[PDB]
């Protein structure tokens, strides 16, 4: 569900969803090129994971909406049962946890330069 993944984040970390609606190369919308940075890969990953998301029967990562807990900054998803709501809240979560570990480097937002080929 992409409403609980932006409220995923907030829990994780201090940086809203919106902090990273542009960023890099694979924050936001689509992607190309290769990551620039630490957080940028967390993106590129989050992506991967969703495509894969999609390899699984009646999966769709905008809809689908999964069970978690959030005991501020800590993320635990309680499926186990529904594999779709299992690897899906597992992309999520590993999204939040990367995004508030990783730097921000303010430079490399809105850039597409050469660096997103
Ligand atoms: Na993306």
């Amino acid at each position: 569900n992409l409403i609980q993944f932006k409220n995923m984040i907030q829990c994780a970390g201090t940086r809203i969803w919106t902090a990273y609606v542009a960023y890099g190369c694979y924050c936001g919308k689509g992607g190309s090129g290769t990551p620039v940075d630490e957080l940028d890969r967390c993106c590129y990953t989050h992506d991967h994971c969703y495509n894969e998301a999609e390899k699984i029967p009646g999966c769709n990562p905008n809809i689908k909406t999964y069970s978690y807990t959030c005991t501020q900054p800590n993320l635990t998803c309680t499926d186990s049962a529904d594999t779709c709501a299992q690897f899906l809240c597992e992309c999520d979560r590993t999204a939040a946890i990367c995004f508030a570990s990783a730097p921000y480097n303010s430079n490399n937002i809105m850039l597409s330069s050469t660096s997103c080929q």
